[PDB]
């Protein structure tokens, strides 16, 4: 069974760049957009807006952002891709006014074998030392990502899960590498969405960050 790895090279041609969608960004609500790889393999959805402060996203977007200091930056702790230079920031909610990253597969004749995947510098900072909204990690907490598969008509067809961290020890840290994340689990989805979720949380949601990051995602021909 061949394999394929989906890569959004060659498409920013400047460094500390990421995907920018058509429209026009408002500070009222985000707006819902899509782009797909360059081999038209799958389709994801990219949320935009800006309330003030610059371009913000939610859903899936590719970027080659290395900054690993800034609190509050989408790249992935380790300040780089873990193939090339360009990798996938995902800042993804679920609920009433929440913004999920779902992914569509294109080319039916694969399902996703699976991804590298890494924590955001932003999330990480949060559970390192806080940062404000989000408290620091202790013995006990955990970061989490959880991935759902759908076929075309949207009936579930499995659930696989990740840990980005796991506490057992005040003396514990956050997963600083990029990790594989098997999606085979699944089973034949076409619709993937990408949910976080963290111990640090109350009735509104999460308070560390729902960033976090993907490379290498890799299809399977089923
Ligand atoms: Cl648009
Ligand atoms: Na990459």
């Amino acid at each position: 069974k061949n394999e394929v790895v989906v890569s959004f090279e060659n498409l920013l041609t400047e460094e500390n760049s990421q995907f920018i969608a058509d429209g026009t960004p408002n500070n009222q609500a985000f707006q819902e957009t899509d782009f797909k790889d360059p081999k038209n393999l799958i389709n994801f959805n990219h949320y935009y807006a800006d309330w003030g402060s610059g371009y913000s996203f939610a859903g899936f977007s590719y970027m080659n952002i290395t900054d690993n200091q800034t609190a509050n930056s989408p790249a992935p702790i380790t300040g780089k891709a873990k193939i090339g230079s360009v990798y996938i920031g995902v800042d993804s909610t679920d609920g009433e006014y929440g913004t999920p990253a779902i992914l569509t597969i294109l080319d039916t004749n694969y399902k996703l074998k699976g991804t590298w995947i890494a924590n955001s510098t932003w999330a990480y900072m949060g559970m390192i030392q806080g940062d404000g909204y989000a408290r620091a990690f202790k013995a006990g907490d955990w970061y989490k990502v959880t991935a759902t598969g759908y076929d075309e008509a949207g009936n579930e067809t499995g659930k696989a899960e990740i840990l980005l961290a796991n506490y057992k020890t005040d003396n514990d840290l956050p997963v600083k590498e990029w990790i594989w994340f098997d999606l085979t689990p699944l089973q034949n989805a076409v619709k993937v969405k990408f949910i976080p979720d963290s111990s640090d949380k109350n009735e509104y949601g999460m308070n560390t960050a729902s960033y976090f990051c993907l490379d290498g995602i890799t299809l399977i021909e089923k």
